[PDB]
């Protein structure tokens, strides 16, 4: 419904340099929002379209996507966004959107981290509902396979390219046990580990992650430069390096065109900024809330009337 880079021009223009300020605050105390800001983006596209449905709390009328798989115990930043949102309200009461606001986020995690920046559209409207089936449902798992995950991204709109350069992201931020240990000791049946898992890696995380243990472990998605946003995830993976599964899948899975991507971006670091940040406006472009149709939510929280 075409989003445009200059959406705010006459309301609030300085609200990308606002943003960006208080992600370098943050920043400041937490070495990883930056990656969990730039998540939110993510798992809030995938699910009914970048209309800030996931930012939703619980309610009698709203099963929060909050409490779903991908995001339970896992998902966070939400505390931060707030502290976003009222800078902006602050300076431009009404005005900037939630759905904006995580879209104007993740350009700032980014750069900030010293990846690329890129021109972040908008006009992006607030849901007055959430999508927790949606959110179980719609977001990739990394346990499920590249066909799977390839059909996901399609599903939105997004390809192969898409899906490698945005996979990218994993060049910062973190992991929780869990969602890797299927790797670690009887993968896929097998009674052993992930022979795609660099043993050095390996051995690490089987300390981490004891079999029998709790799943309490966290470890860094990319091990070579945990904060900086760099091509080193891709790196990563020609020495069989990745995290999850779907990580080093994208290397690893014979005859995938994800292959040659994966090359590519660690030969050319800036060739993968590039992509990356067309991706992310492709990402961001998905089923938008626009005109009249959603709300400016005042508290990112609630719905307006509710708090
Ligand atoms: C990026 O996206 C933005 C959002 O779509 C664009 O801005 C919007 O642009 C429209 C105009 O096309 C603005 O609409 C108006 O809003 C005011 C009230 O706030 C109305 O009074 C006004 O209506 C009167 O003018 C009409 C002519 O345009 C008459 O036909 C009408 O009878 C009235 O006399 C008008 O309301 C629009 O009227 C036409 C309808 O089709 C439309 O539905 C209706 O909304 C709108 O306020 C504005 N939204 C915001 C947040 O600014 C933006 O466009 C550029 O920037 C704005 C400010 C305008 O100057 C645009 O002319 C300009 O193209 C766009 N930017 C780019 C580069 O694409
Ligand atoms: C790494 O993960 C693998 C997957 O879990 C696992 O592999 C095997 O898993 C199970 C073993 O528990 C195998 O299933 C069994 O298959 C035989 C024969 O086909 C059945 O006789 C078994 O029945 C059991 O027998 C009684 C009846 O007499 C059952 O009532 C009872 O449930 C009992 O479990 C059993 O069958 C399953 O029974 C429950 C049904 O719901 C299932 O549908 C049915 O499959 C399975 O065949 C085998 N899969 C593969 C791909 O190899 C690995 O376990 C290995 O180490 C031991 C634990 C031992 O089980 C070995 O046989 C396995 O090879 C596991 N490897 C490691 C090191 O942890
Ligand atoms: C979307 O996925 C989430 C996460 O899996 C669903 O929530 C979780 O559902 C389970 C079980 O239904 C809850 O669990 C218990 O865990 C045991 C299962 O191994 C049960 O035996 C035992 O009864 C426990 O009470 C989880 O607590 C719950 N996890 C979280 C973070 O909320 C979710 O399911 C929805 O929410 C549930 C509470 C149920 O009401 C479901 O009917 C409901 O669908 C999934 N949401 C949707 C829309 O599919
Ligand atoms: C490493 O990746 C970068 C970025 O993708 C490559 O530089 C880019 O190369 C493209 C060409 O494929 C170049 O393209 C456009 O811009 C032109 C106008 O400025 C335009 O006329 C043209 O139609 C293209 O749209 C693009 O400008 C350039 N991006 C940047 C930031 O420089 C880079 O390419 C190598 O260097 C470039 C300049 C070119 O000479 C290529 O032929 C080289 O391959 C990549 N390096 C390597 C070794 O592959
Ligand atoms: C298991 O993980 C190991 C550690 O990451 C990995 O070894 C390392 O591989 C890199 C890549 O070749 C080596 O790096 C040099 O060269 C490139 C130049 O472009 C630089 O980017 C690097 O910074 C570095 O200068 C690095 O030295 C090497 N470390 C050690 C101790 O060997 C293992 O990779 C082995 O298998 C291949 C990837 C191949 O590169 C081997 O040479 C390498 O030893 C990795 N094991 C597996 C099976 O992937
Ligand atoms: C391609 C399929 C993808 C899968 C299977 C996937 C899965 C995961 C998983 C399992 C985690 C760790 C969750 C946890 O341990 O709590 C994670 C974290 C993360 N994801 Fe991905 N994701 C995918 C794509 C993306 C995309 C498109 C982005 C952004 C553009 C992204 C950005 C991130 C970031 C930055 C983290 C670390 C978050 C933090 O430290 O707070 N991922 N992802
Ligand atoms: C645009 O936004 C930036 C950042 O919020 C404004 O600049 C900052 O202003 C404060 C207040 O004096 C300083 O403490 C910061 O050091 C500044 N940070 C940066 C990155 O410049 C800026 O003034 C705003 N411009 C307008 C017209 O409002
Ligand atoms: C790789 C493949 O063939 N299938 C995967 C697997 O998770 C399962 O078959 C299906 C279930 O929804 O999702 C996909
Ligand atoms: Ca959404
Ligand atoms: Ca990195």
């Amino acid at each position: 419904g075409s989003l445009n880079a200059t959406f705010y021009a006459g309301t609030c223009p300085n609200a990308s340099a606002m943003v960006r300020t208080i992600v370098q605050q943050a920043f400041q105390s937490d070495s990883r929002i930056g990656a969990s800001l730039i998540r939110l983006h993510f798992h809030d596209c995938f699910v009914l379209g970048c209309d800030a449905s996931i930012l939703l709390d619980n309610s009698g009328s709203i099963i929060s996507e909050k409490n779903a798989g991908p995001n339970a115990n896992s998902a966070r930043g939400f505390n931060v966004v707030d502290n976003i949102k009222t800078a902006l309200e602050n300076a431009c009461p009404g005005v900037v959107s939630c759905t904006d606001v995580l879209a104007l986020a993740s350009q700032a995690s980014v750069s900030l981290s010293g990846g690329p920046s890129w021109t972040v559209d908008l006009g992006r409207r607030d849901t007055l509902t959430a999508n927790q089936a949606g959110a179980n449902s719609s977001i990739p798992s990394p346990t499920q396979g590249l066909s799977n995950i390839t059909s996901k991204f399609s599903a939105v709109g997004l390809n192969t390219n898409d899906l490698v350069a945005l996979s990218g992201a994993h060049t910062f931020g973190r992991a929780t046990c869990g969602v890797f240990s299927n790797r670690l000791f009887n993968f896929s049946g097998k009674g052993n580990p992930d022979p795609t898992l660099n043993t050095t890696l390996l051995s690490t995380l089987q300390e981490l992650c004891p079999q029998k243990g709790r799943g309490s472990g966290s470890t860094n998605l990319d091990l070579s430069t945990p904060d900086a946003f760099d091509n080193n995830y891709f790196t990563n993976l020609q020495s069989n390096n990745g995290l999850l599964q779907s990580d080093q899948e994208l290397f690893s899975t014979t005859g995938s065109a994800t292959i040659a991507i994966v090359t590519s971006f660690a030969s050319n670091q800036t060739l993968f900024f590039q992509a990356f940040a067309q991706s992310m406006i492709n990402m961001g472009n998905i089923s938008p809330l626009t005109g009249s149709s959603g709300e400016i939510r005042l508290d990112c929280k609630k719905t307006n009337g509710s708090g």
